[PDB]
């Protein structure tokens, strides 16, 4: 015919030409999810980055996630389609916060949420995500741990493990998940009285306390089989992910306006441009990468 390739067809050809895999987070735009080879949460993306047979990883997610993939694949090309795909919560944690906490608690393990920079991870004894933070902290050989950046996840970990949690920094949080309120819980239950509530641990504690399940986005997918109707208290693109996986269930956003600007820096067009031009190359300095890798590997061994 007269027509040629659209962006999807161009991307598919370039993936072949580059020997590339596209890894996407659950918060990516639906049309980006639809072209990804693998979609998952922070822990699943970290694990998947340890079995990459491709030469090139295009990371449809934020920069810290691409850096984690690069730390696990120092000799593969890792591309981030936009350097403005970044995480507001992760940037709240600086090396100075970690050093001050280590000074006060030298025997406390430093436990850093994967939502953190590579420089910060170089000071972690182990990394965690929302899916394994409780399990990891429970198993660490200390009754006190230094933990960050997210204070709402820290609250959940403190509740579930009974251990003393020293937050770094003092007020780290995700603006997307902080948008959920008790009024959103009330409205969701009024509009969808037969639905259960799946709530991310980055939400505030009083909202966590209303959950039927508290889970990472990966845990939400794992536990969705437990009911047929769910209100989803996380970034709104997760509703698309859940509807695609389970077309027979019903999913409703807790708030349509819970959007991550950094995640939406990734577009179909800049994924195309990323493969076409081999950009933007993600690099992590060797000393930081080796130290971060030790903490990330330990995390994968512990969960
Ligand atoms: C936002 C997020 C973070 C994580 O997995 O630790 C999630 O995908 O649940
Ligand atoms: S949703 Fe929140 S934690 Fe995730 S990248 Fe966006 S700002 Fe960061
Ligand atoms: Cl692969
Ligand atoms: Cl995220
Ligand atoms: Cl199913
Ligand atoms: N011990």
């Amino acid at each position: 015919g007269s027509f040629t390739m659209d962006l999807v067809e161009e991307i598919l050809r370039l993936k072949e030409e580059r020997n590339a895999i596209i890894l996407a987070h659950n918060y990516q735009l639906p049309e980006v999810q639809d072209i990804a080879d693998f979609i998952g949460d922070s822990l699943e993306l970290a694990r998947r980055a340890t079995r990459v047979d491709a030469d090139v990883i295009v990371f449809a997610g934020v920069d810290f996630m691409a850096e984690t993939a690069k730390i696990l694949n120092p000799d593969k090309v890792v591309l981030i389609p936009s350097r403005e795909a970044t995480c507001a919560m992760a940037n709240m944690l600086k090396v100075e916060h970690i050093l001050e906490a280590k000074r006060k608690y030298p025997n406390a393990p430093v436990v850093l949420y994967v939502n953190s920079t590579a420089e910060a991870k170089a000071y972690a004894d182990v990394t965690v995500t929302s899916a394994n933070a409780v399990e990891v902290v429970k198993k660490l050989d200390s009754d006190v741990v230094i933990f960050g950046p997210d204070k709402n996840l820290a609250h959940y970990v403190a509740k579930m493990t009974g251990k003393k949690i020293i937050p770094v920094p003092s007020k780290g949080h995700c603006y997307v998940h902080q948008k959920f309120t008790l009024d959103d819980v009330e409205r969701a239950k009024k509009l969808h009285p037969n639905a259960k509530l799946m709530i991310h641990p980055e939400c505030i504690p009083e909202v966590q306390e209303k959950a039927d399940i508290i889970a990472s986005t990966g845990g939400m997918i794992k536990r969705a089989c437990e009911w047929d109707e769910w209100v989803v208290f996380t970034e709104r693109e997760m509703v698309y992910r859940l509807r695609k996986l389970y077309p027979q269930k019903k999913f409703y956003p807790a708030r349509e306006d819970a959007f991550c600007i950094g995640m939406k820096a990734i577009t179909l067009k800049n994924i195309y441009e990323s493969l076409k031009d081999m950009k933007y190359k993600v690099e992590v300095p060797e000393e930081i990468a080796r130290k971060a890798r030790k903490a990330i590997e330990r995390m994968l061994e512990m969960s």
